[PDB]
């Protein structure tokens, strides 16, 4: 099995919906942070090591697809960080691969970001969060590796992660080149709410006759499931509090 599509679209912007829409399309896995968190913490130091090589000046690019390659087997479809941010090597790598951009408002993006993913750093909810994921076995490394796709995906060396308008205009930037890089008939610019016409379009297959599209991952799930690692101290005992989350 190969890569079929490759999503390009940034965290919270409907990745974890897109991932579940393609594993019931094609009945083969779909790469999203969610495998990394709840199922494959060894990827963590990979993508690290591929991250790294794009901060030098001239990264091997051969050096980063053979990483790819080996983290994505098995895999139909990509989504979310940190794979996101590859979208350009993955193209390359799968040539006949289609890509898709999940977008929607930048300003409900920033606040379900800020509230899920990168709080900034004098918010005490970013405290709840770390004690959540210390639940889960996540420790600095994930959150260094998280940062780091980001910023390569802003295609940035340093930036102030607590300024709002940079990662408003990094946002637009960063959807606005996705649209010049891929040629059109390769994109299915994807808004959050669209359902299944765009896609199955798009991919040449019909839709899902009795089942609807997916709507998962909200902030308010995640704030919950945060709230209740912290209590109970164990994902597999609140898991079910969560249907659909892994
Ligand atoms: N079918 C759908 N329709 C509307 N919003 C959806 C959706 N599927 C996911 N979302 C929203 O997409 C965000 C999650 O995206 P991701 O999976 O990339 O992290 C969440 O936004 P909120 O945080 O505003 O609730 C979620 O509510
Ligand atoms: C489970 C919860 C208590 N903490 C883990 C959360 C889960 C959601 C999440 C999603 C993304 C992007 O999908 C990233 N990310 O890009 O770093 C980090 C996190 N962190
Ligand atoms: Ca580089
Ligand atoms: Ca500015
Ligand atoms: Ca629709």
């Amino acid at each position: 099995t190969t890569i079929q599509v490759i999503g390009a679209g940034l965290p919270r912007t409907g990745t974890n919906s897109m991932k579940k829409a393609l594993e019931i399309i094609y009945s083969k896995p779909c790469y999203h942070m969610y495998e990394i968190i709840f199922k494959k913490q060894s990827d963590i130091s990979i993508w690290q090591q591929l991250i790294d090589e794009t901060h030098k000046t001239t990264s091997d690019k051969r050096k980063i697809y053979n990483g790819l390659n080996e983290l994505l087997n098995g895999y139909i479809a990509t989504t979310d960080l940190p794979s996101c941010s590859f979208y350009k090597e993955l193209m390359t790598m799968y040539p006949n691969a289609k890509v898709l951009l999940t977008i929607r408002d930048k300003y409900d993006w920033l606040y379900s970001l800020r509230k899920v993913v990168l709080p900034k750093s004098t918010d005490p909810w970013k405290l709840k969060i770390e004690e959540g994921d210390q639940v889960l076995g996540i420790d600095s490394n994930f959150y260094k590796m998280s940062e780091d796709s980001l910023k390569f995906a802003f295609q940035k060396n340093h930036i102030n992660l607590d300024d709002d308008e940079i990662l408003l205009e990094c946002y637009d930037e960063y959807n606005r080149l996705v649209q010049e890089i891929v040629p059109p008939e390769r994109l299915l610019i994807h808004h959050l709410g669209d359902g299944w016409e765009s896609l199955c379009q798009f991919l040449n297959v019909d839709i899902p006759n009795g089942i609807s599209y997916p709507c998962a991952n909200s902030h308010h799930q995640m704030t919950q499931l945060t709230e209740q690692l912290i209590k109970h101290k164990s994902l597999d005992d609140i898991i079910h509090m969560f249907p659909g989350l892994i």
